């Protein structure tokens, strides 16, 4: 028993927790994908330039 | 007894915690290639300007 139930538990643990980290890689590639077409477009110089104003 | 439940214990225990590992390299993978990404786009001195800007 102590066997059969926790090593079934090792395999479905398995398939669960590749899929927790799927699920992190495709979210953060959204945010990332979506980022880079926020920076790219908004300018490259145009973020150093907003961040670069303390007069 | 104590032999042999507790031996299935080390081995399964080792099924588990090259698992947890595994689990950490896969979510650090992730985190790594988004960073990577991330300030690359970015830009390379975009990231210095914006953090040395103490006028």
């Amino acid at each position: 028993r102590v066997k059969k139930v926790r090593e079934m538990e090792l395999i479905y643990a398995r398939a669960q927790l590749e899929l927790e980290v799927s699920k992190a890689q495709q979210l953060a590639n959204v945010e990332a994908k979506k980022f880079k077409e926020m920076t790219e477009a908004l300018g490259p110089g145009t973020i150093r330039d907003l961040a670069v104003a303390g007069p």
